[PDB]
């Protein structure tokens, strides 16, 4: 098992997840900065206001990805923090430290990908309505154009968007994120303005004439069905549907999977669209990237809900400390249907990992072998997926370091290296960075 040698082994994190400093040099508010301040909505009551404070040690944990060696470093911008209001003034202190970011990685012959959206929107937009609001669209675009002005021949790999589908559901439909909402035809609404807002950045990204590559990040689920039934076979299509191609068909072939379309409509009425939406969410992009974690297991029932169909807990198989199935056979699978069926573009794993139950030793150790093999078995089935030619060309490990699992707070870690929050935030390399170090100098498992 040995990857090419110019593959591009990365590490990935989210601003809100590791930044802190939620506050501070004229930052404005976020979505997340209010939600988390709601009693309630987050276990232990925990805030992103401080996190790892990567804002104040950004220079410290470049240092420690020169350590691990990855080639590439996925990190995403905080649009309040460089747009207070989300539109008008720019706040010059918050771009600075992207400026200061990308410099220091670019000084370690680390290369950049920036997220323009993982999932941070500005107060000031979700209080005249947020993603409902077709403005907010055209306030990603605008702000997307400026980070690529200010930005060209700097970053070359850019994402616009990361999750759209747990952007639009968890914070719209079942309300588990940020802004909170639980209204599924509001998700619906959500949904179309995200892949909006993603085409009409691409749109800008040609016209700005940047060098380098620009696409879009999606969460896929793979579903399998719980039997031979050809009932379970339709239950766990409708389910692929629901998360998968619900992004993928309008992305890669500008329509909407079309009996899920009809269902929805159906039971909630129509979503607003303009003529020519299609067109614009389907432009060309140069990549895409996918985050994978696990699969689904689906079996038809009548009842319970819109797709007549339940998904089915794996008890007796392996999970992760998210509860997760454990099942490397799905990043395989996944890989190869999308090469298959909807685009022949470059493809990245920009998230894969796991949350384990980390125990720091009594001088900073973490012996985290189940991260070990859990990445280790699907680092080869990305390895089976790449021989049998889908054009896989980088693989971003989730996380560098341990952060905000949103909802879940700091009680799942996910990182390469731990961090010790209440001793001075110090960083420590589990056993699994040193293992990932040892992957990459040889591009072997
Ligand atoms: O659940 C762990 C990770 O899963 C991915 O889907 C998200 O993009 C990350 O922000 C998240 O922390
Ligand atoms: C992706 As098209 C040309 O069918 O709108």
């Amino acid at each position: 098992i040995i990857f090419p040698e110019d593959f591009i082994w990365g590490a990935a994190t989210s601003s809100y997840q590791i930044e802190g400093a939620f506050n501070e040099d004229g930052k404005g508010e976020s979505i997340w900065d209010r939600f988390s301040h709601t009693p309630g909505k987050i276990e232990n009551g925990d805030t992103g206001d401080i996190a790892c404070d990567h804002y104040h040690l950004y220079r410290e944990d470049i240092e420690l990805m020169k350590e691990i060696g990855i080639r590439s470093y996925r990190f995403s911008t905080s649009w309040p923090r460089i747009l207070p209001e989300g539109k008008g003034r720019v706040n010059q202190k918050g771009l600075d430290f992207y400026k200061r970011l990308v410099d220091n990685l670019l000084k370690a012959n680390i290369r950049p990908m920036i997220t323009l959206y993982h999932w941070d929107l500005p107060q000031a937009l979700q209080d005249k309505g947020g993603w409902t609001n077709r403005d907010t669209a055209k306030y990603f675009a605008e702000y997307a154009r400026l980070m690529f002005e200010e930005f060209n021949g700097l970053v070359d790999l850019w994402v616009t968007h990361n999750e759209p589908w747990v952007v639009a559901f968890e914070g719209h439909a079942f309300g588990n994120h940020a802004p909170g909402t639980k209204d599924f035809k509001t998700a619906l609404q959500v949904a179309h303005h995200l892949l909006l807002s993603h085409g009409m950045a691409v749109d800008i990204f040609r016209e700005e004439d940047l060098p380098g590559e620009i696409g879009i990040t999606l969460n896929l689920t793979p579903a399998y069905p719980a039997g031979d039934s050809e009932k379970d076979v339709k239950a766990a299509s409708l389910l692929d549907d629901y998360i998968n191609a619900w992004f993928l068909s309008p992305v890669f072939k500008g329509s909407y999977p079309e009996e899920l379309h009809h269902i929805y409509e159906q039971n909630l009425g129509a979503f607003t669209t303009q003529p020519g939406d299609m067109d614009i969410i389907s432009r060309d992009i140069d990549f895409l990237g996918i985050n994978y974690y696990s699969r689904m297991v689906v079996r038809h029932k009548p009842g319970d809900n819109l797709f007549n169909a339940e998904v089915v807990k794996m008890e007796d198989r392996p999970s992760t400390e998210m509860g997760w199935e454990i099942y490397p056979q799905g990043l395989y699978d996944i890989l190869v249907r999308v090469n298959k069926e909807y685009t022949d573009k470059p493809l990245y794993i920009t998230e894969n990992g796991a949350a384990f139950d980390d125990k720091l030793t009594e001088e900073g150790k973490i012996h985290d072998e189940k991260r070990i093999n859990y990445l280790g078995d699907h680092f080869k089935q990305a390895y089976k997926a790449l021989k049998d030619g889908v054009p896989l060309r980088g693989y971003y490990v989730w996380s560098l370091m341990d952060n905000f699992e949103w909802a879940y707070g700091y009680s799942k870690r996910f990182g390469l290296i731990y961090v010790d929050y209440e001793n001075g935030n110090r960083r420590f390399l589990k056993d699994s960075a040193l293992w990932y170090r040892e992957v990459i100098e040889k591009g072997q498992v």
